[PDB]
């Protein structure tokens, strides 16, 4: 359910295909251990909310362009867009403001 983009065309794709439904993008880094430590919790939340909402994981180190592009310098960073438009963002693994995000703009 959570997807891991091969790169800016596919980010580019998933963001079409997803519509009007709420898009998570998960910038993370394989050697940040709060990253992980949400891992799980997005995975949840991934198929609490099939249908609704599609998460998609986008590695800093693999995708580094997509880094810069987003502006980001924390991980894990969520930016959460809906119809393409930014409807928020925040960084860090506070898991309960992350369900919060979901289920207030599902």
């Amino acid at each position: 359910m959570v997807y891991q983009v091969k790169d800016k065309a596919d980010l580019d794709g998933q963001l079409t295909k997803a519509s009007g439904k709420l898009v998570v993008l998960d910038f993370f880094a394989t050697w940040c251990g709060p990253c992980k430590m949400i891992s799980p919790k997005l995975v949840e939340l991934s198929t609490q909310f099939a249908d609704n909402v599609v998460v998609l994981k986008v590695d800093v180190d693999e995708c580094e362009d997509i880094a810069m592009e987003y502006n980001i310098s924390s991980m894990p960073t969520f930016v959460f867009l809906k119809n393409g438009v930014k409807v928020e963002e925040f960084a860090g693994a506070n898991a309960k403001r992350l369900e919060d995000v979901i289920k207030a703009n599902i």
